[PDB]
């Protein structure tokens, strides 16, 4: 599929980070570049 995994590790991430975006924006720059491709 497009970016599931990415969608899930950004949560996990997210998770891990105590929902601290900024410490998981670095796998959603892998999603945006993720979708630009998908």
């Amino acid at each position: 599929d497009p970016c599931q995994k990415q969608a899930a590790e950004i949560q996990k991430c997210l998770q891990a980070n105590s929902y601290l975006e900024s410490k998981c924006q670095a796998v959603i720059q892998e999603l945006k570049k993720c979708a630009a491709q998908y």
